[PDB]
């Protein structure tokens, strides 16, 4: 089986300065190699699932190694304590939202852990918990969710998005868009909440704010005929 040193060498060889620049622009810090996710497919196909190696890779603090650790993890064997370790190391949103939340969405304890995270009051843990719901609404049938719980979550986003921490706002906006398209029981309420919320401004260090517009984004998906569509998050 592939060892830690060999994976780290292969990932460093795939790093490109362009991809790296972008990751650093988004909040990654050294060490980081800048590996495009599709370039990971052959290494991931060799390894399949290996929790031990995922743990060593996540501990590097190297964003690309940490991303790859999520692809090779065994989330059905990870405990709540394991996910709390991983979220403690997720130092910016690409880790919280695209690595830990996606690994969590593939576990058997996703909603329980995401709910705790949403309740935590900590920017990136809450971002991971809202993000995990977006990934679950694309990889689960509707009957995996309580309609009243999702409705109460939409109301929480309406009532509190504009005074939430910046990265939390991005993930709650993603939740509005994802409920409107991928959770048809509350399609109409999500559309109306999006209209009530309006533009959501995500302030960012080192670049301009992002002005999100969930009403627009939902309308683009409706224009494409995607009401009801559920997309499993694509990792690589
Ligand atoms: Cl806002």
């Amino acid at each position: 089986s592939m060892d830690f040193k060999t994976v780290m060498q292969e990932l460093e060889a795939l790093g490109k300065e362009r991809t790296k620049k972008i990751y650093i622009s988004n909040g990654a810090h050294e060490p980081v190699f800048g590996v495009a996710t599709g370039a990971m497919k052959p290494i991931a196909k060799k390894i399949k699932l290996n929790q031990e190696l995922a743990e060593e890779l996540y501990a590097t603090g190297n964003y690309d190694a940490m991303y790859f650790a999520g692809i090779i993890a065994d989330p059905k064997a990870m405990s709540e304590s394991d996910f709390d370790r991983w979220i403690d190391g997720a130092y910016f949103y690409m880790l919280s939202d695209y690595v830990v939340a996606v690994t969590l969405s593939e576990s058997n304890i996703a909603q329980d852990v995401a709910d705790k995270w949403i309740a935590s009051g900590d920017e990136l843990k809450m971002s991971a918990g809202w993000s995990c719901y977006c990934w679950l609404l694309g990889n689960r049938k509707d009957n995996a969710f309580s309609e009243s719980k999702i409705s109460d979550m939409l109301e929480m986003v309406k009532d509190t998005i504009h005074h939430s921490p910046e990265r939390t706002k991005s993930a709650m906006n993603n939740f509005l868009n994802t409920v409107a398209i991928s959770y048809v029981p509350l399609h109409e309420k999500a559309v109306e909440i999006a209209k009530e919320v309006g533009i959501v401004e995500v302030k960012r260090d080192n670049k301009k704010s992002s002005l999100l517009n969930a009403s627009e984004s939902i309308q683009k998906e409706l224009d494409r005929g995607r009401l009801g569509f559920k997309r499993k998050y694509v990792r690589c």
